[PDB]
This record gives C-alpha cells, sequence and structure tokens, in this order.
C-alpha cells in the first residue's frame, strides 16, 4: 500500500490538477486518442474527431475530461478506502462501456505525462512515485472487480 507520506505527496500534486481540471483533463484525454486511437472509438461522442485540431477545440471533450478528472481525484482523496466510489465505476466501465483494463493503463500513463508536460521541473521523482503507485493501486482494484464479473 501507500505511506501517510505518500498520500500527501499524492494529494499534493492533485493541487496541481484542480487549480485547472478542465486543461488537464483535455490534456489527458487527447493524449490517449491520438497515442492509442483505439481508445478513441469506445467514445461514440468523440470517435468524429480525426485531429488534434478538432480534439482540442471540441468542448463535449473538456466537458468529459472535467468529469474523468473529478470522479478520480474524488477516489484518491479517499487515500485506498475508495470501495464505494470504485466500485461503481469499475462496473460501468466493464459491463456497459467495455473498456480493457489495458486502457486504464493507457491513461494512467498518460495522466504522468501530462503532469511533466504541464509542469516540468516541479514534478518530482518522489511524486511521481507516489501518483504512480496509487494509479497502480487506483487499477489494481478495478481489475479485482473487472476478474470478478469475468471482464
Ligand atoms: C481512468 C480514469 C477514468 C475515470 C475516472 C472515468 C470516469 C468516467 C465517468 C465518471 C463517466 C460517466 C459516468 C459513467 O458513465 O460511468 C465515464 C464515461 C465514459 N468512460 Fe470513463 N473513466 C476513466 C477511464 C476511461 C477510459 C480509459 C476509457 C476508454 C478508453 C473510458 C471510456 C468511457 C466512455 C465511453 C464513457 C461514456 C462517455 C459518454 O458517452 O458519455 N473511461 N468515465
Amino acid at each position: 500500500g501507500l505511506s501517510d507520506g505518500e498520500w500527501q505527496q499524492v494529494l499534493n500534486v492533485w493541487g496541481k490538477v484542480e487549480a485547472d481540471i478542465a486543461g488537464h483533463g483535455q490534456e489527458v484525454l487527447i493524449r490517449l486518442f491520438t497515442g492509442h486511437p483505439e481508445t478513441l472509438e469506445k467514445f461514440d461522442k468523440f470517435k468524429h474527431l480525426k485531429t488534434e485540431a478538432e480534439m482540442k477545440a471540441s468542448e463535449d471533450l473538456k466537458k468529459h475530461g472535467t468529469v474523468v478528472l473529478t470522479a478520480l481525484g474524488g477516489i484518491l482523496k479517499k487515500k485506498g478506502h475508495h470501495e464505494a466510489e470504485l466500485k461503481p465505476l469499475a462496473q460501468s466501465h466493464a459491463t456497459k462501456h467495455k473498456i480493457p483494463i489495458k486502457y486504464l493503463e493507457f491513461i494512467s500513463d498518460a495522466i504522468i505525462h501530462v503532469l511533466h508536460s504541464k509542469h516540468p521541473g516541479d514534478f518530482g521523482a518522489d511524486a511521481q512515485g507516489a501518483m504512480t503507485k496509487a494509479l497502480e493501486l487506483f487499477r489494481n482494484d478495478i481489475a479485482a472487480k473487472y476478474k470478478e464479473l469475468g471482464f
């Protein structure tokens, strides 16, 4: 698990995303889409955006980026006690949305990437560490609920 120093390190860095949730989420989602075009075809309200320009001008995209970073933030604030908040995300993405855990590993990396691009030289090596372990916590706990329902 994660220690309290690591969690505070995780929630410190989340102070950077909250200051611009629409900016960070937009860039996270665009980073997932162009690096992994197969993930875009899971979004049927973004399936059309064929270029990085359209995706950057699209505002339903910034909206959804806000709701993914809003909902992911609220889980990190649980500090591992996220079962109530993760459980319903685990099930919508397994049954209803049909989202490979691999794509949850894709966006995990995108989030780190987008932090470095947006905060180079003040996203420290311990803070990356911390943020990685909780994004890996987050995925492993989705994964358990994926296998439980055979996804
Ligand atoms: C990793 C962090 C993620 C978070 C916090 C998150 C959260 C959410 C939330 C809260 C919703 C709306 C409520 C719901 O339908 O359950 C949603 C919708 C959706 N998500 Fe995620 N999600 C994540 C990852 C992904 C990834 C990686 C994909 C695909 C590559 C994906 C695909 C979708 C789709 C297709 C929808 C429906 C969007 C719509 O048509 O409105 N999600 N997500």
